[PDB]
């Protein structure tokens, strides 16, 4: 039994070893290269492949794999949108993914960034790096003094609620779908506008379905509290970036933490150092003293990455052994 | 009744307003100037003064206060080492301070810095600032994946324990005088050596007493776990700075958060920007990617500052009205 992996990172190696040590009867080989029509031959002789990439799984690429005896493909990540599904089904592909790996990775990133914005930690760091070691007038706002509003009460939103309550903050929440247990405990406000009215901090944990696109805009920022702190580690399109920049410029919004950005595709996770930066608006946000930009790294922890590796291999071995996959994808 | 205050900052004004509104019978006036022999005159007519400064309260300054009818002095801060006590006693002075203002201020700073070092947030920020938006290989460590060791279980230590537990970390502690409830709950280890062997994160919440001088040193760091994260928002002298630098340089210590620094007095809380910096070791610590230096700002939050203002005014009013002051200083 053999499994070939693509796009393996240094940081994924320890977990690959851990899976190997637990499945000594299975041969595992890999490369750091992406899966293309040219790299498909590296899989020749394997029973299935483990992949992870933004580079599309094109028809050509799926054909190259089929031609090399591969019809079992297990993704380490969540999204299956860059796969030619027609071709895959044409070829009899069985595809799996890793939908869940660490809600805490994302919730912790949201909490840390929110707490830093409240503290004015970046303003302090910029002063200190320039050797202005005066603390005043860069005063912090304690997490425990805030009313924290959580938009979306799924797995990630609930871990964020737990972290904020650990700090002693008052936590309130809004979701169009009401978890009965959270409702019993009294976490839910009567409306989204009610959350905007009450919250000092707002963190988004909902999908960007059509109704949520640009939910953060001129009109909702005008409803929010003075000195509101906005956090978005969920999806780019949730936020009208120009509206948040107007809120920052006007002083209505105290700060903004963004791990996602409408316009991120082809920019985030690329090295622009020494090159001309593609997006002036993003470059400006990066440099603001009250904005924290990260390039969609909320997922990127060792707990998460271990689960992305181990779960994908487990699923791939399942396909190979004719066992029911744990987290199958619909092809 | 009249109370005159010195060295009033812009951030303290809101809380001085709040104290006034609750004590409409008292007249309050202030200056942003420090209290000196010549500014002492500003308090003539007042019954008490409210102060906060590093500039010594010399025999001349106390004499001049007494000459303007003031022998009742209320500090908004903690420290009383810059007071000429022999003269104060001679002049019949009554003095108060504010020893407690917000444990959370300090505990939250420790928790935020710790989380940041674990995440490698500063290394990511530096890449993003240079326009390298690739997340790998700057992988984060979740707080919930750590064993967090808390040295000192007084009020601050206990808030830090609460925050870290809210993240889902395992919390262990050490205190020479165990809190009975924490003891019940099994938090304590029997020796610092046990805490060092077990902890991924160590945060110091103990005073600067003789037995704790240079408690973090080459020997204790050799006992610590590989990739230990060290946090000190307590007192400079707890830590042998060069021993931490050696641990950082060897890669033993994953990162260090310091809000205090042996030999920081005269350097911290001064502006050296565009000027010559007096400490090359500190300049290097400020600029390391896995070190977060803050200039004794753990106290500096709106909750803390509000309490420094209000408790100072309360204590002065008590002196003035002949009541037993809440937190008097032995003169």
């Amino acid at each position: 039994t053999k499994i070939f992996a693509y796009a393996i990172r240094e940081d994924e190696k320890p977990f690959l070893k851990e899976w190997e040590d637990a499945h000594k009867d299975v041969e595992v080989e890999y490369t750091d290269k992406l899966l293309t029509p040219e790299t498909v031959a590296l899989a020749k002789g394997a029973d299935g492949v483990v992949v992870y990439q933004q580079l599309d799984y094109i028809a050509e690429t799926l054909q190259a794999l089929a031609d090399n005896g591969i019809t079992k493909m297990s993704l380490r990540n969540v999204g299956v949108d860059n796969i030619d599904m027609a071709k895959a089904k044409e070829l009899g592909f069985q595809i799996t993914n890793v939908p869940v790996y660490s809600p805490n990775a994302i919730a912790e990133h949201a909490a840390i960034q929110a707490a830093r914005i409240l503290r004015q930690d970046k303003a302090m760091d910029e002063k200190v790096a320039r050797h202005d070691l005066r603390w005043a007038p860069t005063i912090g706002r304690e997490v425990r003094d805030q009313v924290v509003g959580v938009v979306g009460t799924g797995h990630i939103g609930q871990v964020f609620m737990q972290i904020m309550e650990g700090f002693g903050a008052k936590v309130i929440t809004y979701d169009i779908f009401r978890n009965p247990e959270l409702e019993k405990k009294g976490y839910y406000v009567d409306s989204l506008d009610d959350l905007y009215k009450q919250a000092d901090v707002i963190s988004l944990h909902v999908p960007d379905v059509p109704a949520n696109v640009h939910m953060i805009n001129d009109e909702s920022i005008a409803k929010m509290k003075q000195d509101v702190v906005i956090v978005n580690v969920s999806r780019g399109p949730l936020v009208d970036t120009d509206a948040v920049i107007r809120g920052l410029d006007s002083g209505k919004i105290f700060g903004y933490a963004m791990d996602v950005y409408e316009g991120e595709v082809g920019i985030f996770n690329e090295d622009w150092e020494g090159k001309e930066f593609p997006d002036a608006r993003l470059a400006d946000l990066i440099a603001r003293p009250n904005v924290l930009v990260t390039p969609k790294t909320a997922f990127y922890t060792t707990h998460a990455v271990r689960n992305m590796v181990v779960k994908a291999f487990d699923n791939n071995l399942e396909l190979v052994e004719g066992k029911e996959a744990e987290t199958p994808v619909k092809v």
